[PDB]
């Protein structure tokens, strides 16, 4: 078995290997990358996402989200308070302000220490989940707006044509902005490109151990767990690496820098934080190997998770027994 310790793997494809996206994902899996739940892909030196980032300041963040924490430093939830619209240029200036800027630090490890010590005492503002793309239309390789769609994959594997669409999302971050512990909708893959700015630190639990994280989460968030049998789908719970280690949960960590891709694999729980002002693009995708994960994915039906239009068909076709309850949660 390749990668039996489930380490995060880093890949350096050549420009020739960067042509065929599906082929390369399958290659990474042949080497055991998916066992980690997360892999890093460093693009060939010849590649670029676009020519410059000099002209992005007029993008609008219609609903910036202030991430307010509750709990203790290593075990907390966050809720998202909606703020007034602002442009990317305004948000960048806010991120760089004395109130929100990255503190002085020695290295990524020092900064990580500071994050987990102090995160709860601040409320950073995240420009998350903005439909759009920063890839140039002429970028032919690993362009996240030109990937094969999940609806086409389901049709190719299973024969059923379905409605829905699959487009990327932009994320503008600042110091301490946080992504809570989650797997993707329908336990899909994700791919994330860090276009510019400061790094993003990731934590990940191997897919084969995801239920160990779920069991800890039910212990640590006992009210939430009574409310919903899949409350991690709400994407609000944080657990620090120290707490995970104290509880014997297998996990790994890595820091993504500008110019790098990360892929999350089906049922790979992940969480993390941004180091300072940055912009990422991410989208979900599927492969043939995903279908069995999609059929077994948990679902939130309590009403909290509320998701895209396109998840309807995935539940309807892959999980017809669950469909009626899940759709009630959507309504
Ligand atoms: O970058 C973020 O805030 C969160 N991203 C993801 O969870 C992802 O790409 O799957
Ligand atoms: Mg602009
Ligand atoms: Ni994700
Ligand atoms: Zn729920």
């Amino acid at each position: 078995a390749q990668n039996p310790n489930c380490n995060i793997m880093i890949f350096h494809p050549t420009k020739e290997e960067f042509n065929d996206f599906d082929k390369y994902i399958a290659y990474m899996e042949s080497q055991g990358a998916h066992r980690a739940g997360l892999a890093k892909i460093i693009p060939p030196k010849e590649w670029k996402a676009r020519e410059t980032y000099d002209n992005i300041s007029e993008i609008l963040i219609a609903t910036p989200l202030q991430q307010v924490a509750s709990g203790r430093a290593g075990v907390f939830t966050q809720y998202h308070k909606k703020k007034k619209a602002m442009t990317v240029g305004e948000y960048r200036h806010l991120a760089n302000s004395k109130k929100y800027q990255t503190p002085p630090h020695q290295n990524f490890e020092d900064l990580e220490r500071k994050y987990w010590k102090n995160r709860i005492y601040n409320s950073p503002i995240y420009g998350a989940d903005i439909s759009g793309s920063l890839f140039d239309e002429n970028t032919k390789q690993w362009n996240l707006g030109h990937l094969g769609t999940i609806q086409d994959l389901l049709e190719k594997e299973c024969g059923v044509v379905i409605e829905g669409v699959n487009t990327p999302y932009l994320y503008f971050g600042m110091w301490k902005t946080t992504f809570a512990w989650h797997t993707e909708d329908m336990d899909l893959y994700s791919i994330n490109y860090l276009h510019l700015g400061e790094p993003k630190t990731w934590y990940v639990v191997p897919p084969e151990h995801g239920q160990r994280l779920e069991r800890l989460a039910r212990e640590l968030f006992p009210g939430s767990s009574r409310g919903c049998g899949a409350f991690l789908r709400h994407k609000v719970a944080l657990i620090s690496p120290t707490v995970l280690k104290e509880n014997g949960i297998p996990f790994n960590r890595i820091t993504q820098e500008a110019g790098e891709f990360m892929v999350t694999f089906p049922y790979g729980y992940h969480a993390g934080f941004n180091h300072g002002f940055n912009c990422a693009e991410a989208i979900n995708f599927a492969t043939p190997r995903w279908i069995d994960y999609g059929k077994m994915a948990s679902q939130c039906s309590c009403g909290e998770a509320r998701v895209t239009f396109s998840m309807d068909a995935f539940v309807r076709i892959l999980q017809p027994e669950r469909y009626d309850l899940w759709k009630r949660g959507q309504d």
